[PDB]
Parts: structure tokens; sequence; C-alpha cells
């Protein structure tokens, strides 16, 4: 049962980078295997999965709507904003910007949404709020993508976001319908396919959403399990390699097939 | 059946590995390091002598006993038990290790009171081999890693349980010469970090196999 954590470790030596590694039991928390989780790594879009929880969190407490409408002009359009930049007249409702940023990784998006909330530094004290001391969200996109090396700007743990996930979508954080709809966006996501999507068999139920910047910068969040119910998170993350985009989605597929197979 | 291990960074406290870290399992001959832990504290402390001699009967003699068995007329210091209860997972030497502090309660205690409320030891040898006497991957890191690092010890007692320790894979510095295996790495004298693997089921191989296996999975602190 270590054949995962030599996956890894396999893939780091592949990459010429750090990966980390961690796959949690969804119900009880406890870890179940580990590699580098301590370390830290860029978030990239990965974020906006926290972003929309914080977004949830505040529409449960009455401070936002899902409803409520926002309008946005083309300067604010950052570079991939596929749904946003469709919504130049109309705009488009919290609920939409939300489904945008997890489903599709629209950047514009998450930068609106960030607005609702005050920005990064708010997301950040969500995050503390909720116990979680490690995650950090310090810029905006396209910037929070840099994954420059040794700077800790906008990173996280595959520990600690793992932990995260777990209290956003069970539990009691948010209410049922708001953990339900952050849930039913990460099972929608549809710009994941090559990476644990590739190596999911049929019938299994996968949640998730997948992030990339600069410098190598690669990762995912996932809830998945067997027979159309989640039952474990796991969080892979990687920067710093040289290798292109497709052998580092590569990579995360094969520690996917093998966390599958020696499920 | 039962694998669970984990492999820490010594200086920095950060898990580099881990699988199945929180499931439970008996310490057999891990016990060991901590109780050493234990006695040093007493040294530091103004309370043991290293070089104390203590003299014990055959009533004493129990199973797995190399060095314990040949010293009934001369008997042993409490720096030659701690080696031989380390190194050779001298049974004997352990038992007469645990009355100089005060019995399994009070290793127990000693680990409450650094924190750990997860190991327990309950029973003497033999009878801790058969939830009692058990601890977790993790837990047993945590813990040598306190008694490995800053606080907790002086640096000559640091040293001197390292050195013991040091006293499988090649590159593996192991403690003890249904199973619990605590292995040091690193430069000698200075490991970087330590590796806590349990294990409870079995075949002499595919034990060796599964151990291999952990073994390929280990990493280091990256630079
Ligand atoms: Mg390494």
């Amino acid at each position: 049962h270590p054949e995962t954590l030599v996956k890894v470790k396999d893939a780091e030596d592949q990459l010429g980078a750090r990966v980390g590694y961690i796959e949690l039991d969804l119900n009880s928390g406890k870890i179940l295997e580990s590699f580098r989780p301590e370390e830290r790594f860029p978030m990239m879009s990965t974020f906006k999965v926290l972003l929309c929880g914080a977004v949830l969190s505040r529409i449960d407490a009455g401070q936002e709507q899902l409803g409520r409408r926002i309008h946005y002009s083309q300067n604010d359009l950052v570079e991939y904003s596929p749904v946003t930049e469709k919504h130049l007249t109309d705009g488009m409702t919290v609920r939409e910007l939300c489904s945008a940023a997890i489903t599709m990784s629209d950047n514009t998006a998450a930068n609106l949404l960030l607005t609702t909330i005050g920005g990064p530094k708010e997301l950040t004290a969500f995050l503390h709020n909720m116990g979680d001391h490690v995650t950090r969200l310090d810029r905006w996109e396209p910037e929070l993508n840099e994954a420059i090396p040794n700077d800790e700007r906008d990173t996280t743990m595959p520990a600690a976001m793992a932990t995260t996930l777990r209290k956003l979508l069970t539990g009691e954080l948010l209410t049922l319908a708001s953990r339900q709809q952050l849930i039913d966006w990460m099972e929608a996501d549809k710009v994941a396919g090559p990476l644990l999507r590739s190596a999911l068999p049929a019938g299994w139920f996968i949640a998730d959403k997948s992030g990339a910047g600069e410098r190598g910068s690669r990762g995912i969040i996932a809830a998945l399990g067997p027979d159309g119910k989640p039952s474990r998170i796991v969080v892979i993350y990687t920067t710093g390699s040289q290798a292109t985009m497709d052998e580092r989605n590569r990579q995360i597929a094969e520690i996917g097939a093998s966390l599958i197979k020696h499920w």
C-alpha cells in the first residue's frame, strides 16, 4: 500500500519538481496517506472553491444573495474569462459568477467575486476564522498564478487545503443548500478532464477543481469515491517543473490512477 | 493485515511521507526508545546517573535478554542497561530501567507531560507484546522528534539518545539491532529524518518486500 507514495515520488523525479499530495477520509477527516503535506504550494485556481465558500457563507448569513446581478466593463476582462467575456451587456448574477469561477475557472468571475467580499485579505480572514491558519490569498487574477519560487503569497499546504475543503463540504459551516451548491458546481467542472477524471472508473463520483499557473505550477483538489458517492478528499500540487503542461497533467493523472487502484 | 508509517523532517517537524499515520498499533519494542528518553530526563534533572551500577537477580530475567543474562554477578550501569535495552532490545534491561523511573504509569505520565496523549504504556516485558501498549505512527514520531530536537533534553542527553539509536535497508540507522521499527536517516550522529513503521500480521518475506516498498517512498527536505 505505499505504492501510491512511490508513484508521487517518481512524479517528483520525472517533473524535476516538488509534488505534494494528501488523501483524507471525507467522513472522519483522518489522513490516509500524504507526501510533502506541509510544504507550501501556489493554489492557483484551486482557490476559487474557497472563494465561493466565503461567498456562500455570506449568502447564509444574509450579507450576499445568489440572485444579485453584477455589471462589469470589458476593462475588467483578464485573460481566460470565457463566460464573463460573453456577458458584457447584461451582466451576471453571483450564482452565475460562482458557476463560471468553478466550472470554467473564469478569472474575471473570481475577481468580481473577490470584490464582493472585500478582496484577498477578506478571503484570508474567512479562512483564519474557520481554523485554517496556513492558506493565504494576497493577490487577484492573474497575478496570483505567478508561482515565484520561495514566495509564500497565495499559497496553501496540501494538508491545510484538504482539511479546509472537508469543512466546506461537510458539517455545518455552510447550509445544506450551500454545501450542495458548492459540491454541485465542483461536480460540473468542465476544465479538469486531463487530471483525475482521466483515471476515474465508470460510475465513480468526482467533485473537483484544478489550477494551473506559471513556472510549472499545477494542481487539483477533489472529493471522490466509488458508486456515485464521495468518500475521500485528494489534493495534489506541483510547482517549479520545466516539463510541459501535458507532462504535468499526465503525472497527476497517474497519481490518480494509483490511488484509485489501491483504494 | 495492517501497516502504518510516517517519516518526519527533524529540523522542521514537518511530515515528509505518511501512510495510515493515525491508526493505532502495538508499540512492541519501540517503547524502549521513549524509556531511554525518560531516563535521560532524570539524568538531566540530577535525579539519576548513567554510571550508577544496579544488581538484579535471576528472578528478573524474562524472554530475549541477551546482555543482562550474562551479568547476574557484576551487574550493569544505567548507561549499559539503556544501551542493552535499545541496541539489543534486551527485555530485562527495559524492565530494570522502568523500575528506575517508577513503572509504566510514570513513562506514560512523562509522555502526557510532553504533549503526547496518544501513546500509552501499561504493561512490563514480556506482557506488553500481546489497546494497551499502543501508539500511532504520528504520535511516536512526534514524541521522538521532541526528544531529539531543541527543548526537552539537554544537548548531552540528545546526543546520547541518538548514539544509542545509531549504535532492513542499508541507509537506515535502526534502533532495535507484529512489529515496530524506528529508524534515523542522515549523517552519522546527526540524523535529519526519522521513520516510524508498524505492521501487525506475515512471512519473513513479504514483510521484507513491504519494508522495501516503504524504503522506496522516503524523501528529504527539498533543497
Ligand atoms: Mg527527495
